[PDB]
């Protein structure tokens, strides 16, 4: 691998691993379109299994980028429109507060204060209907952004209804398979269990727990190789032969709302490049990323801007992931770890690496 890439990756990540006590890590850098891989440490400490290019990590909320692109593909197929009322796809949602809440609002966290998590008490489909029927918005639609699994997760579930496919079947057949993501899963199959890393939380080995709208909001597991291919696909959507998927990728990077220097896509978030690194680094901290923020509508949305820092953080109890790329430069990075370590440390390392290579 080019010595420049070797050196900047190792000089940034080795200290990160030490400071954050990360048990295992995989990194991919995409440079001029080509992937370069790096691994450290352990997928399973007790069984002494190393991280490899085939190790599966929980992506946590990086899953939201797959959801956003699947939804974009459904729009490109003509199956849904973001301007459609939520009730068009969920007729049982009759409560009056839903008047005016569209798929766009669900996809982009702007419905008016849907909560970060679906309550753990919501176990059945009837429980889920009750939850959404009884939910009272704090704000008018399209006025404030509040990052929420219950928002984008519902978007993902409704987006696939016209196809008649389950969310998992839709994702597999419409996104994973065409992109040759053959080791990316909503449910890890028995064949791949030997590769599924444990997450580590307070020194205990853990995997994500089942919950409502988990698949849609935070449930994808993938390898560093498949994630590098995901970044390649998002860097250069016009290379994708499947027309609706090519289009769905572009729709997910459109700019729908602005808060501060950040623009909300479908799953993806974007800032203009060059970025102020303090803006993305500090902005990634959950004290900011999870706050209620007024939004400005971008009317109409700006098509994907090539000069962007496009990124998404993800976590589960045991894992921490980060992806960022800059289309204009054919440059990107994926960082997968089996510890949920602070967001700003991820963004700082990613920017140090990409800035050096840019
Ligand atoms: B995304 O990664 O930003 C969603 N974050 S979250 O806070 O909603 C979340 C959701 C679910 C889990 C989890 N379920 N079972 N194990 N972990 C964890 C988390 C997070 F807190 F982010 F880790």
């Amino acid at each position: 691998a080019p010595q420049q890439i070797n050196d900047i990756v190792h000089r940034t990540i080795t200290p990160l691993i030490e400071q954050q006590k990360i048990p295992g890590m995989a990194v991919a850098v995409i440079y001029q379109g080509k992937p370069y891989y790096f691994t450290w440490g352990y997928a399973d400490i007790a069984k002494k299994q190393p991280v490899t290019q085939q190790t599966l990590f929980e992506l946590g909320s990086v899953s939201k980028t797959f959801t956003g692109v699947l939804g974009g593909d459904a729009i490109a197929r003509g199956e849904i429109k973001l301007s459609d009322p939520t009730t068009k796809y969920w007729p049982e949602l009759t409560a009056k507060q839903w008047n005016g809440i569209t798929l766009l609002h669900l996809a982009t966290y702007t419905a008016g204060g849907l909560p970060l998590q679906v309550p753990d008490e919501v176990k059945s489909s009837s429980d889920l209907l009750r939850f959404y029927q009884n939910w009272q918005p704090a704000w008018a639609p399209g006025t404030q952004r509040l990052y929420a699994n219950s928002s984008i997760g519902l978007f993902g579930a409704l987006a696939v209804k016209p196809s008649g496919l389950s969310f998992e079947q839709a994702m597999q057949t419409r996104v994973f398979q065409p992109l040759k993501l053959n080791h990316t899963w909503i449910n890890v199959p028995p064949a791949e269990e030997k590769n599924y890393a444990w997450g580590y939380r307070e020194g205990k080995a853990v995997h994500v727990s089942p919950g409502a709208l988990d698949a849609e909001a935070y449930g994808v597991k993938s390898t560093i190789e498949d994630m590098a291919r995901w970044v390649q696909s998002n860097l250069k959507p016009l290379d994708i032969n499947e027309k609706t998927l090519q289009q769905g990728i572009q729709l997910a990077q459109s700019r729908y709302w602005q808060t501060g220097d950040m623009y909300q896509g479908l799953g993806w978030e974007m800032l203009d490049w060059p970025v102020n690194p303090d803006s993305i680094i500090n902005g990634s901290d959950n004290k900011i990323a999870l706050a209620a923020r007024p939004v400005k509508a971008i009317t109409p949305p700006t098509p994907a801007v090539r000069a962007s820092w496009v990124h998404k953080t993800g976590a589960t109890g045991g894992f921490g992931s980060y992806v960022a790329f800059i289309p204009e430069k054919e440059l990107g990075i994926v960082m997968l770890a089996n510890k949920n370590y602070p967001n700003p440390a991820r963004v700082d390392a990613a920017w140090q690496i990409l800035n050096a290579l840019q």
